[PDB]
DNA sequence: ATAACTTCGTATAGCATATGCTATACGAAGTTA
DNA sequence: ATAACTTCGTATAGCATATGCTATACGAAGTTA
DNA sequence: ATAACTTCGTATAGCATATGCTATACGAAGTTA
DNA sequence: ATAACTTCGTATAGCATATGCTATACGAAGTTA
């Protein structure tokens, strides 16, 4: 019992790795939560009673929480109880019937699960035509960014880590771009992104001025500077976080400031161009496995 | 464990005709690699232990061996344990968080599937130029070969296995993957350069000795690897010797052939079935890009 | 089973609200027909055991019953079961190989998954066309229902949900569905001939009273048996009293509309995203029938 | 052990009707053989020991069979077995090895699962051409058929099964066949096929002349006499052997008699017009859904 | 007596589906004319 | 010696083959207006 | 001092996949003006 | 009484919702030429 499961835990926490950073990031983050609530409750936080996660998913509805997420603090006390030979709080009545009530209490009352605002070829076209003419630094990269993210469809994370290697030109002229590793695909083969004419030019005007081409290795995107000055390298990539802010910033710039609010996706974000150029596809009338091919 | 699995074991060299020999060598290849290294690191090789096992293929993943051939690994082992009693080290935890991780990790790296250099037309043109009034018996043949494979993106061993009689004059004179025509005219030369064309049943291909002379026959097949060499020299051929570091394809490979076809094939005025009906199946270089870059122009 | 099981029922009670009330009634309805049946049959109806359940199962066969009925009837029983600590009888042999046969053996008989009697357009401008001059208030409102249900594809439910507010004339001064415009008119004339304009937030939809006077709501359902009952009449009211028999859809129903439309939209000009598209989706009777009909001609 | 096995059997056979009648039909035929073997060798034929299967199959294999037969008579008795609790043949390292030798010991000498011979449109046409200009009862009957075969691309079965109250019209004027039971579908809802123009004449030719029509839950196609007179029921469907027959004769009369040799589909059979009327779609190029939807 | 079936049994294909075996690459040693 | 190549071994890429039925294929024997 | 990041944590969407809940039909009794 | 309809119950047809990760979203705090 109490010796296989500590033991199932070190083999797990041994091989992290072999889980997204992000998987950990979450199951640490909600443990923490839960964890508290426990404190907070005087109760054993693990192993997890099923009537105290029901409470606690409870609690996490009644303070504004939505489905998804609480779908994911379920999702994570799941997977730490399953990978540890233990049985899952989601194999009790009373947790898979709380977590059903709830996200049918919250549907009912119209919650409903958002999506990134778009940024389509119009905006797309609206901004180059704009920061085209500029000689700024930080502008020929940001457009060229925001050509490869609607371009390619590439989320955020598979662009921030194109290798000044992984860019190939066709015979044509067009770019390309190797990508390996991508969420829902981790391939030594991988899939190549063709560019357009007019997107590689503007890959092209970034890559001089910004110097990554002094290395293969370098990173395709780096920072750049107040004054102006970019910095290659190829063991720091850009932030993900940044590149969510260029879509902020050229939003802004041609939209103006955010509400005051506080909302979500009241402004464009690290999936716009994904979300934006499918539709454009389609009402394109393109082809559904062309989509697919686009988006993977 | 003990007789049951000795039992399982004699069903196996019993019928061992149930796998290919190909298989059998890797399964004896990994093995032998296997028993090494657990002997160094002083482990039981057989049944072959979890923690073991992962430790086996964390050398490997730092041996610097593609995933590709991790897996592999694995995968052998897996197969000579469930023909026994025994379990299978891919079904526990630890085996599976590796592979998961090692898999993962490696993708990280800069990992990258092998291709094959395509052996495209425009080579093919430049080899017909200059062994073309090359009146060297092998040199001959050379060309030939690379002919039918390239004008029939058949497997080497296909190629090989091709015999006389096979070849039938069908359609046109050319001679079922149909010769194109300055093919046939090749295939031919050789033919008879070579004398295949006597004892039928014969080959098209056959060995040439280092006097320029052919050598027939219906009991002797030719090397897939001489194929496959015959690609290579031709490249070095043209591209002198080898480029040495250790990347692997600087060179053409038995399918470099195949590869070559599809490609300068889709390049032109051409459905997918061609690209596939062709070689036998179930290219973003070119410009056949997509969507996106059609919308956007 | 004992206390497990008690508290398991306890915990179903508690979050009843995770299964919609249709679904409960199912539940229970079945419970009643399992129950009574094992009374009868003196077989303790909980927890249920394979060969007494299989015997029921066969009996709702005999009973003349869909196989999709039956197929419920279990469903609900290893629901029930589920969710207590005891298994379920689909998870026996017996029960399993009564539904194999049981499925088979009535699909050798005769027995074909209803419709819904296509609410076509010719239907419709028929319709129109009586109570087109007609100036009594319900009469009225049926020829608008009538109207937005088939322009709209929509299920009833959600034509009954509808309120005032929610008809905003959008474009071309029409009232996010948007009604044709005959249609648009139409349900203009109800809409003051009821006074619903009135209040907002009431329905389009409401009571017709016998005495021909409205009855505007924002409080009261416009039951969906209702609105189904306005085909019916309609039906009976161009093809007079049923038609009696046993079969089910000799008038129309609900969706009548619905699959009306898609009909005629196919039979026309059409895409396919559209005969989806409207409806919410996820004909053969027309002259679409296929290839090998195309090919010979 | 033999408590539960002897009643697993006994519920088994208590609802064979879950079964199709071949499959049953081929399970007894599989033990009839094997318990002979069993028997000629003085071994239990059940349970089956491995090295018994082993050497049976082994057999199989030296009296000429094809390997998917021998996967037959391996495959009913791994169903006598595992619906009888105790364990498969195939879960044996002996058996499972031996049957991977065998196949790829006959696939290596050069056997393979033939197709039948294919009744294509130029057959068709060419038969129809012919027998079109008949008054023979017969005559007007098998030209019906195949011209259902065809154009429905009907498994014989399937065929055998049309009821009359199954034949509807579009409006268009084409007949209709809705098909509820096949082969692959068992439902309730099952498909309708449409027939050509010309096709629907055919079939209607036939209905007069027969009288089928008399009845509404007689079968489409009945026998017909000597006498050349026709036997409309409702009761008995007339015999797939005899459609596969049609086959035989109707290729007969185009190209005169069989082979003296002995080798199958060395004429048209109950799968020609399938086989054929696929590929003419294909070589149409017609969608792939288009033609998995007449094939379905 | 005979066309035209039907029943019957042994042989073998047809259709969904879960799931590791087999082939090619390439340096390199061994083998022959 | 060495060309021209075969046999080996390890690395790595490419393509199937057990499930479990369900149904057709064909001859030989029995059935009936 | 400040542009332009980066790190970090809590909130929530995106992508493959295994798998029973929910809605509509229709005779029929109950309820109201 | 009875129109016009609601509430019920049983029959039967139509359409999703737990898995288990992996990744983005956004503000607030820390980092550096």
């Amino acid at each position: 019992t109490s010796d296989e499961v500590r033991k199932n835990l070190m083999d797990m926490f041994r091989d992290r790795q072999a889980f997204s950073e992000h998987t950990w990031k979450m199951l640490l983050s909600v443990c923490r939560s839960w964890a508290a609530w426990c404190k907070l409750n005087n109760r054993k936080w693990f192993p997890a009673e099923p009537e105290d996660v029901r409470d606690y998913l409870l609690y996490l509805q009644a303070r504004g929480l939505a489905v998804k997420t609480i779908q994911q603090h379920l999702g994570q006390l799941n997977m730490l109880h399953r990978r540890s030979g233990l049985p899952r709080p989601s194999d009790s009545n009373a947790v898979s019937l709380v977590m059903r009530r709830i996200r049918k209490e919250n549907v009912d009352a119209g919650e409903r699960a958002k999506q990134a605002l778009a940024f389509e070829r119009t905006d797309f076209d609206q901004v180059r035509s704009l920061m085209e003419n500029s000689d700024r630094c930080q502008d020929i990269r940001n457009l060229a960014f925001l050509g490869i993210a609607y371009n390619t469809l590439l989320r955020i994370a598979e662009i921030a880590r194109i290798r000044v290697k992984d860019i190939s030109r066709t015979d044509g002229g067009r770019m390309l771009i190797h990508i390996g590793r991508t969420k829902t695909l981790v391939s030594t083969a991988g899939v190549e992104k063709a560019l357009s004419l007019g997107v590689t030019k503007l890959v092209e005007r970034w890559i001089s001025v910004s110097g990554v081409a002094d290395d293969p290795n370098n990173y395709l995107f780096c920072r750049v500077r107040k004054n102006g000055v970019a910095a290659p390298s190829a063991t720091s990539q850009l932030s993900t976080r940044a590149l969510e802010g260029i879509f902020e910033a050229t939003h802004r710039l041609i939209y103006g400031a955010k509400d005051d609010s506080g909302q979500r996706y009241l402004a464009w974000s690290g999936h716009s161009a994904r979300v934006g150029a499918a539709r454009d596809m389609a009402r394109a009338g393109v082809s559904i496995p062309e989509i697919m091919q686009a988006g993977g």
